[PDB]
């Protein structure tokens, strides 16, 4: 009988607001050290991101940015965050709008109501060894629907650079066109597995800059997540049209659209 | 009577609030600039952010050993266990400090990350008797304590050479400058002292682009509660401004007062 061992107190090395421990109760695999944990996106070549402060769209708010006069919220029709920093129930979870958070050009304070993603991880997560999908990430607490979980962080690369990379299992497309590769450099999101019935959704967010070629990817719970539940987003059709050839989906859901049994039926 | 006219000039952007008071005159809270906690650009600066261009260390401890690569870049790490510059630190010609970064194998709480950890002392923007607004300590501050960074708009020497208001310029001696006139933090309000209690140190943290050192002020001696902060603006500042106004620091060591200018002119 295998018992669960704590093999890393924090894979983030103190860079997140909270520790992200690693456990393994399935096999002898030690803490993954085949990548560089980074808390924010990195560059390995000049991306020339527009960082000009005068190019920022910003609000003239003196309040906590909870009114309809907030220009930043208007950039997505309205601010989609409630008083608790959670996405509103009517938020389009299928085709989400671009979220424009407040920034350093806004007249408002750093603790206004339009600063959720820029404030970082608040929920307790754990890197753990799954039964059939290698490493995965699970909730250490109940997470209500619309809560910010974590950012998809990695190395920013061009569409051209992504097309010459051998290991394309940690790529996130920003559909100039750029990609986030978390193979060599990434955060806790590089470990999140694919679920055909996802419990998290990717949302394009803008904070310190508003260069539309480079949205930041924020994952929000798509529904209420129970304690001990594995996190999962939909990798999309590009990932599966390339990988189904080599392996099938092991999410074990009745709604599975990429398993060997799902393949045989279609 | 003293009046608290702003609870936080930084609008929650620093680790601690920086209130504004005025017990001297009717001057309202300054709003003729934009408070920013980190440097900005209003043109293409192209700061080298390439993570592979970062020199970094392989420490598995708290980077308190002489074997730390980042400390060696700085000759040695100059921070003690409490994050204060060592007594033997060169305050006249300070070395370039390379703090640890996102490429080092160490943790975010290692001993080589004082400046990137931000303001920890209680500061106050206040109205002075003779020099307009100033900044003072609301606590006693031991020698070698990190105070604040000189934050502003990054501009080239070419741009600094055509800007009209040069009263908030800090030269990074391609060369570049930090202009805190339109965009700046609490440091834009620090007055000149011929006998200063703070010193600027060039520091590298998230990038190691040598055109853009970040300017960190550290106390050059023990600072008492209520004491005004001041650094030496230097000879370029006073060689230009002495014609228009003289230094009011009041020190016996003053080199830029009407009396000091009168002595210098009769000499030359
Ligand atoms: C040769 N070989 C071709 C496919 C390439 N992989 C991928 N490319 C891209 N970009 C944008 C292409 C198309 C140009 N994006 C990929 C995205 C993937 O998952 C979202 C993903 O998964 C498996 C794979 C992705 C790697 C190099
Ligand atoms: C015309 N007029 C020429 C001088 C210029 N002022 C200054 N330039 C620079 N340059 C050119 C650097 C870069 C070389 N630096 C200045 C720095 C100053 O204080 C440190 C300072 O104070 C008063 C003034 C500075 C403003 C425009
Ligand atoms: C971004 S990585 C996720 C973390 C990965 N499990 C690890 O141990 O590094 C994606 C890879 O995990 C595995 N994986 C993720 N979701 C899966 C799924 N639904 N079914 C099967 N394998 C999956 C595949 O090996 C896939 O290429
Ligand atoms: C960077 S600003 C400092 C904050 C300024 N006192 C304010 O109220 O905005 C520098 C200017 O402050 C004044 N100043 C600073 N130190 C001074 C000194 N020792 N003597 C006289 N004026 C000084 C001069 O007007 C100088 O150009
Ligand atoms: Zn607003
Ligand atoms: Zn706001
Ligand atoms: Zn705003
Ligand atoms: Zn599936
Ligand atoms: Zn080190
Ligand atoms: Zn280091
Ligand atoms: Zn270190
Ligand atoms: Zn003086």
């Amino acid at each position: 009988i295998r018992t669960e061992k704590i093999i890393c107190r924090d894979v983030a090395r103190g860079y997140e607001n909270v520790p992200i421990p690693c456990v393994n109760g399935v096999d002898g695999e030690p803490c993954p050290e085949d990548y560089k944990y980074i808390s924010e996106n990195c560059e390995t070549s000049t991306m020339n991101i527009d960082r000009n402060i005068t190019h920022l769209q910003h609000c003239t708010c003196v309040d906590d940015c909870s009114s309809s006069n907030c220009l930043c919220g208007q950039l997505s029709i309205r601010c989609w965050y409630d008083k608790d920093g959670r996405l509103l129930q009517e938020f389009n979870k299928i085709e989400p709008p671009l979220i424009f958070e407040c920034n350093q050009a806004c007249s408002c304070w750093r603790n206004c109501k339009n600063r959720v993603v820029q404030s970082g991880i608040k929920v307790r997560l754990q890197l753990y060894r799954t039964a059939k999908m290698g490493w995965g990430v699970r909730a250490l607490q109940t997470i209500p629907q619309g809560t910010f979980i974590c950012e998809y962080v990695g190395e920013l690369i061009s569409d051209a650079e992504a097309d010459v990379r051998e290991d394309d299992s940690y790529l996130f497309d920003l559909d100039e066109v750029y990609c986030i590769d978390a193979r060599y450099y990434g955060n806790i999101s590089r470990f999140i597995n694919h679920l055909c019935d996802p419990n998290i959704i990717p949302v394009r967010v803008f904070m310190l800059h508003q260069d539309l070629r480079f949205p930041r990817i924020a994952f929000f719970s798509s529904r209420d997540i129970r304690t001990g539940e594995e996190l999962g987003f939909d990798y999309g059709d590009r990932f599966w049209d390339i990988k189904s050839k080599y392996f099938t989906c092991q999410c074990g859901s009745e709604k599975c659209k990429h398993s060997a049994e799902a393949i045989a039926l279609e």
